[PDB]
Formats: structure tokens, sequence, C-alpha cells
């Protein structure tokens, strides 16, 4: 039966490399969101019975590792518009793929929310008694997108994502640096996956350590059309744009931090 | 004394390769079930005193790694009829070993339940006061097999295992792909073990993330003969066939997902 | 100042290899017990405030990895009389070092208890109000040695350690097998450290997953002389000999299990 | 745009190697403190809702791994004056960089506290109602620096840090030993990161497993100027000097322990 599989492989073969990389980013971000947002639903819908916040940190951290193992060889497994912006800002990848990856990263993250919604369709609907509440004691929209806590304000929420994304790029840039290799080559999947693991355990209290415009805006746009309504965007004094603008500004901020102390003074 | 050991080794040497691989699968699935179902008994019989659900996720995830380290070099450490079905569907392994591995995977998983039952013989019997209850406040059958929760329905339970198994095959296929190696070769034990770790932390709320017909039907058949009675099969509106049919359909579904976006468009 | 260090190194150089390996086993078991029994004191004296049972599993599992990294190159990091008995039974190491390693493993484990006692000297004494209680609500002897639970009986306690040690040897033998290498060579520290991690999360409910005569009898003998009295040995219907006799019988039982299915039918 | 980046790289290039290593230590300790002290604020300000003590252990343990991945190739990622003192005492690194690294390690740790303070500015101020309390039910100074518990005394606190640092150097020396390599070269980031993980789970109950004069005195000096006042230094019967003097004495104590049993008797 290998003759049919090889025949199907040659027909479905994609000549365009750019579209091949965008297809890998859709599945790479799908795994990250399905295994990440699905973990939140496991600890929110169960009210902590099936795990606490450490379950979210372990699943979100190791979902990046698995997403890198899946789409790393094809597209580089950027998995983040802030990460893609950092690579483009460093003259490492063409600027033409910045909107291509972002469009391919928002998708898949949007699809990953639909998979999580279909995975917990009965639990989500029975959480608030055949109704959808954006936030509160029976809030269900917090599973997909990230929302500020009661203590968090508008100014602190901006710097919460800025520091989270800057610390992500600083650690990511050191891993992907060709001249900075304190670890044998090929272990970039586990090392980058540890960065998201310690970010959730350190800066995941204010909002939910989004630090990813695709991971946040993607499922947030899904919840608007799924039935949560327009209240998703207006929650937290129009919080929806904070996990988008701030991580982009945090990427260039984290690019400068690494380059000024270690990146430029190497070799 | 090495002369006797070498003499015993040559006598016990098995010429048939297929039977050698089936013998490895029996011990490979035995370790997976003994260390997996034993973890559930540690957190169910102790009522959360000796660990929560994160204990189950860590033990189930790392039991696959140890089972791969034990039987990986001999049989490939399929450890799953859905995984074996995916390999056969991809023209990677002969179809003759699909029933051979499944028979060898149900066994060992059945034996692994007996080892767990003998490990917690006093705790299981004293859990309900010298009696066996399939489900409820003193339910003991949920340690071995997986049962749906109160919120889970018949339709959602089918798609809960379908999504769990499809996400397992997608991540497994990327690891075992000869042309998709973002990680140095030989680390397949740890990478696959992380897939089960994040599946339990993401989709382990609805039923218990079976995603393995051998890991579910094996000990479930043990509980029927151990003393739990025929109520094990009739619990949850005849739930016993869901962790069997759905993961098989989820394997081919997950095979298509990986091949269409990354698998076919490689090299 | 390197001249003095090199001069001191040549003077202190040990010609005897057997005594060099015994010295490594004393420090190897010291790290395992200090980081293992110290973890129990962190969650028992704090009444779960500074960690649950998962803290014990992670610390005990990763203490074996660090002890292997410290004494692996010198003595092989057996760290267990049952493991040493398995190697001697397999004609891999001389029988002369079976009592030498056991004497060197009981020591260090005894010293590791003294370090833990001095680490938590104030917490241990203030736990019961300037008194030492072997077991109960204010029990402090359970930190060092392992004691059966209320549900555990004499017969089940024997098979609890037998299954725990047999599963340890089966996974250890597959790692140290020269012809069974599904993982790149040199990762034996992390792979063996995962075996103890999943044993604590699976079979650590009945008694405390001793599965190590040196790790159990060592600090238990320390508690008798530290002030706990002879009640340590008579607790649990003379439980002290169960974590000694059973793991030794479980090592040869686990040796046969691996050899009959995978060990003999290799290459 | 690569022409501008290369032009900027040559201008910003640093000729002095010693200043290049000090710049790496500032960012290396910054990551360790930002991801370490930020984890404490995640579990203290949330009152355990967003994680327990295991969150601190995982974040502190893996922050050393990420800090080594960032500054390991440049300065060696000492990250600890006790570690730097151990290297200088072993005639491995020049004594001239002992005050240079310590000054560069206190900084960054001081800056890491400011980043954590700005990350949780609203949560810290709202924790005690627009006020700063050093210790108590609303204590906020314990996030940055380490303070003794109620049971801990002056004598035990000295030996709590002595044992913690000695066990750290013993495990660190075995990893960085050129002649003691039971693990493939290059995995020093993960192996050292496991040492801090098991130290927090074993000896992190008495004070908070400081075992690092830079990680403790750095943010402690920040809290004095941030608004906590001079009570930070006088808390716990002048505890501030214990995490400074004791780890330095524990480094040479741990140097002797490893050298006498394994270090000297090698090759």
């Amino acid at each position: 039966q290998k003759e049919l599989m090889n025949r199907c492989g040659e027909m479905l073969h994609i000549r365009y490399r750019l579209l091949r990389q965008a297809l890998a980013e859709c599945l790479g971000t799908l795994i990250l969101v399905m295994f990440g947002c699905g973990s939140v639903a496991q600890v929110v819908l169960s009210r902590g019975t099936h795990g606490g916040f450490l379950t979210i940190n372990l699943a979100f951290g190791f979902a990046v590792t698995l997403a890198i193992l899946v789409a790393g060889q094809v597209s580089g497994a950027h998995l983040n518009p802030a990460v893609t912006f950092a690579m483009c800002f460093l003259a490492r990848e063409p600027w033409i793929k910045l909107p291509i990856y972002t469009l391919a990263q928002t998708l898949g993250a949007f699809l990953g929310a639909g998979i999580v919604f279909g995975l917990y369709y009965d639990a989500i609907w029975a959480f608030a008694g055949n109704e959808l509440v954006v936030s509160g004691p029976n809030g269900t929209a917090g599973i997909f997108a990230t929302y500020p806590s009661g203590h968090l304000d508008m100014v602190n929420g901006f710097f919460d994502q800025f520091i989270g994304t800057a610390a992500l790029i600083v650690c990511v840039l050191a891993i992907v640096d060709p001249y900075n290799n304190p670890v044998p080559r090929g272990l970039e999947a586990f090392t980058v996956g540890l960065v998201v693991l310690v970010i959730g355990t350190s800066m995941g209290f204010n909002s939910g350590y989004a630090v990813n415009p695709a991971r946040d805006f993607g499922p947030r746009l899904f919840t608007a059309l799924a039935g949560w309504g327009s209240e998703v965007f207006t929650t937290g004094q129009n919080w929806w744009w904070v996990p988008i603008v701030s991580p982009l500004l945090g990427s260039i901020g984290g690019v400068f931090v690494y380059q000024l102390m270690i990146g430029c003074h190497l070799e």
C-alpha cells in the first residue's frame, strides 16, 4: 500500500516554501493553544479538583516544546508574533513573513480554541447553567483569552506583559543565538519550553502571562463569535489590546537587553 | 558464574522476531499500566493526601518514557493500538502485527492491573468496607479503567477521546518521522513521554484521558473478573466501548492532520 | 596556589580502587538521603504548607540523579543494596563488593540522617514540644525511616516493597543494559532518576516507597540512637525488617522479569 | 538592514574580557532573581491561589538553567559568590574576579528586585492596603529576601544555610569537574538547575534556601530603599548577615567534602 501513499505524497507536495512554513505555523500554534487553553479549562471547570495553577504552567510550558518538535524543522516554530518580530528586527528573517506568520499564527490559535470548546462543550455550558459568562464566579471566557485580575490596573497590565515578553525574548535570543551555545545543538525545543514554564510560575498572576498576541487575540476573537458576545473585548477597561501592543514593544525591548550585554559582545 | 548465565541465555534465546516483539510489548504495557493505574490508586485511595491530579499526569507521562526505555529497542514501544494502527495505516509496519501487538498490549495491561490490585489489596478492600463499588463516593473501579464524569455525555465523550488520541498521534508522528528531526536522535523516549504528560493536564478532565484501547479495556476486563461485577461495563450508559472505537478513529484522524500540513510537505 | 593543591592531591591520592568506590558510595547515598529525607521533613514539619507529597516524589527522584552525577563515574552509583545484589546476581560485578557497598551505603545514609536532623533540629524538637514521638499526630520518626500506614498489613507490606523494588530493578536493568540502549549513552543519570520519581507517585502510599535497604535501615538506626528509642524498631508489628528482606527478594524477582522477556532475547 | 546591525555590533563591541564577563553576570543574576523572586510574589500575593511552594522550587530551579543558558558561554554563569569563592579556592579562576563577580552579581539581583517590584506594583501595595509590612500576615518583604521562620533560631539558621550551600557546592563541583563526567558534555545547564530544584524541596523550610549571598543581600538592599525601611535588616535578630557569611563558609566546607572523597581520588 506504499505505492498509494507515495503517489498521494507527490500530488499533495507543496512547491512554495513560504506557504509550507505558514502551514506549519498553523499547526504549531494549534498545538500550543489546544494544549494550553485546554489546561486552563481543566483547572477552571473542575474548580481546582483536576489540578491547580501548576497544571497550567506545566502544560503551557511543555506545549511549546511539543509545538517546536512538530513545526520546528519547517517554519522555525516561531509560535509568537513577538518572537517573529524579534527575528525580523534582528535581520535574521525576511520582513515579508512577519504578516504571513502572524496571520498563520492567529489562525490555528483560533482553531485551537474551537477544539478546546468542542472538547469541553458540556462542561462549559453546564458551568453557568446553559449560559456563557465572560467573567465572575462562573466566568468561562477566561479559559481562552487572558483577563486582568482585580488588583491589576491599566498601567501595571501594560508593564506586566512588557516584562513577561521581554524576559521571553531575552531567554529565547540566547537559545537561538548561533554564537551562544552553552548546550548541545538540537535541544532548543526543551530549553525554549522551559522559558514559558518559568514565566507562568513567575509573571502569571497579574493577567495569565499571555506574552503572545496570537495566543491571546486568537481565541479571544473566537469567544466573541462563539456566544460570549462583545463583552469579551470591553472587559477590564478594554483590555483586549494590551496583550497585543505590549508584547510587540516588549520584543524590541528584550532584543536590546540581550544584545547590549551579551549579544553584541560575543565570539 | 557467568558460564551458567551464558548457558541459560542461549537456551532461552528466542529465534522468532515477531514473538520477541510481542514479549516486549507485554512488559512495556505492564510498566505503563502498573505505574499509571498505580498512580490513580495513590491519589484516590488516599483522598488526595498522597498527591492530586498532577501526580497522575506526571506518573502517566513518565511511565511511557520508562516503558519506551524498556521495550523501545525490541518492538518499537508502540504501547497503544491506536499508535500501532497509525503505523500500519502509514505503511510503516506490517498489518500482521496489528492484532499481535493489540493482543500483546491488552495482556500486560491486564497483568498490570493485577499487580496494582495486589499492591493496594488492603487499601482497596478497606476503601468501601470489605466491598467493591464501581462508582460513587467509595468508587474503586475508576482506578483501573476510565469512566465519564457527571457533566460528560455520550456525544462529548466520543469526541473527548477522539481529540485526545488525534493530538497524541499528531505529536507522536512528528517525533517518529525520519525527515522531521528538530531534536537529536535517540530522545524519542522523553519527547513521547511529554505528550502523555500534557494530554493529562489538558484533556484529562472529561473521562481520564484514556486515549489507549489497551490501557482502558485491559484493566477494565480485569475489574469484571476481580469482583466489581458486570456493572463495570454498563456504567456510564455503556461507556466501555468509547475508549476503544474512538481512539482508533482518532488515530487515522490524527494521521491525516499531520500529513496534510507537515508530513507530506517535507524533505 | 595550584602548587599546593596539586601537592595535596598527590598525597591524598588513594591507590586502592575498592576503597575509592566505597568512598563514592558513602557520599552518593549521603546526597540521596539528605535530599530525600530532608524533603519529608519539609512537608511533615510544615504540615503541608511548604509542599505536599509531590515535593517528596520530585526531590527523591532527582536526588538519585544528582547522586549518580556525583559518584557515578567512580563506583557506578549503585545507591541500593538491592541494585548491587542485582548486579552481583547478573555476574556483572564481583560478589566481594556486595558487603563492601552495603556497609558503605548504610553509612552516609546514616550520616545523611544526622545532617537532616541538624538541618531541622529546632523544627523537630518543637514539633512535639521538646519531645520525640515515633508515630502519631506529632510523629517525627517517619521523616527518616518508612512506616506502614493504618490500612497496610504485614502481608501487604511485604509485597508493597517487593513490587516496588522489582519494578525498580526492571527499569534499572533496561537502562544499564549494554545491548538495550534506546537513549544516547550517558543519560543514565536522568533516566534512573525518573524511575524513583514514578515509584513515589505510584507505590508511595502504603509505606513510603523505601525499596532501598540502605535508605531505610540507615536512618532508622540513627533514630534509635538520636532519642526516639527502641520503639522505632517495634513500630508496625516489627516493620523494620520489611524494607530490608523484601527489596532483596524483589531484586532477583525483578532480575528474572526483565531477563525472561527482554534481557535474554536481545542482540 | 544587516549593514546597520553589523555596524552597530562593531561599535558596541567590548575589547575587555573581564568587563564582558561582569556584564553577563549582571544579566545572569537578573534572570535568576526576576524569575525566582517573581515566583515568590506569585504564591505570596495570591495567598496560594496561583501556586504553592512547589511553584517556587520549580521556578527557582529552572531559572538557574535559563540564566546559565544566557550567560554560561561568556562568564561561566557562576550566579553565586559562594560558587565563585569555590572556584577561586580551587585555583580554577583568578582571585581578581571574586570582587568583580560579586559586585556584578549583587547588581542585577538588585535590578531583578526592581523588575519584580514593578511587575507586582499594584499587588504589593494592595496586599497591606497602601502600606509596606516587613513580616507578618501581610508581610511583603519576604518576597525579595529570605527571613527565618518562627521555629528557626540563630544557631540553626547559620547551619541551615551552611548545609544548603555545602550541598550545592558538592553537587556543582561534581558537574563542573573535568574528570568527573557521567553525563555528556554541555548538559551543565540542566544538571545544575536540578541542584537548586532539590535544595528548595529539601532545605527550603527554615528560611527559604537562600544559599546565595547575591540573591539574598541584593534584593534585601532594594527593599530598604524601596520603602520597607531599616526594619528589613533588623528582622529576625539581625538575620541579614546569615545568608552572606554562612554560604561563604559553606562553600569551602562543601569544597572539602567533595575533594576528600571523590575530587582528589579521580582519573
